[PDB]
């Protein structure tokens, strides 16, 4: 699809056979999703937004789909504000910024 | 342009003639950049994002000229760890997501 930017970009995603909203954004260099349950081992993880870093833990080869589109990658997991997808799956579902 | 997402999506910026770098983010609902003098009238403001938030100023009727394309809107200025250009300028632009 081509989302224009009037309202935010909000989509559905499918992790761990459940259904959420989240934002494509493209100034977020990796993937972070509140507070859930994902399987197997994480690795702690800084992160930098606009109010300063904070912890996240890192799962890795995770399964996600978004906006229909499957990607199989990195999701932190963490206190944001809203769930948000970052370049790091917006490359794996084929996004690009035109204008 | 298109615009791959394998990098973060900074491009040239001009504002007040000043030239700058700025990361285009669908994700910012508004346009921030780092600390710098602009013209008229500002009112304070609090954004919020990953980390918390932060104390901006807030100058409205601001021209941006963005990867060559004019555009005209809101520009909050503060203690960002980039300059971002949000969603009120990337409309102005003709920007949007593509996948
Ligand atoms: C009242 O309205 C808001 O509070 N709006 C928020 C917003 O637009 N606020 C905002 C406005 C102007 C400039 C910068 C920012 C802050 C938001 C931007 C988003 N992209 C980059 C995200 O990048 C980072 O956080 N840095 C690195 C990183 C790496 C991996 C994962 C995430 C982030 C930089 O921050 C918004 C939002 C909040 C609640 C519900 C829906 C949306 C939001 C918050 C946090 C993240 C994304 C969006
Ligand atoms: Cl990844
Ligand atoms: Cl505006
Ligand atoms: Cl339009």
């Amino acid at each position: 699809p081509q989302i224009t930017l009037w309202q935010r970009p909000l989509v559905t995603i499918k992790i761990g056979g459940q259904l959420k909203e989240a934002l494509l954004d493209t100034g977020a260099d990796d993937t972070v999703l509140e507070e859930m349950n994902l399987p197997g081992r994480w690795k702690p993880k800084m992160i930098g937004g606009i109010g300063g870093f904070i912890k996240v833990r890192q799962y890795d080869q995770i399964l996600i789909e978004i906006c229909g589109h499957k990607a199989i990658g990195t999701v932190l997991v963490g206190p944001t504000p809203v769930n948000i997808i970052g370049r790091n799956l917006l490359t794996q579902i084929g996004c690009t910024l035109n204008f």
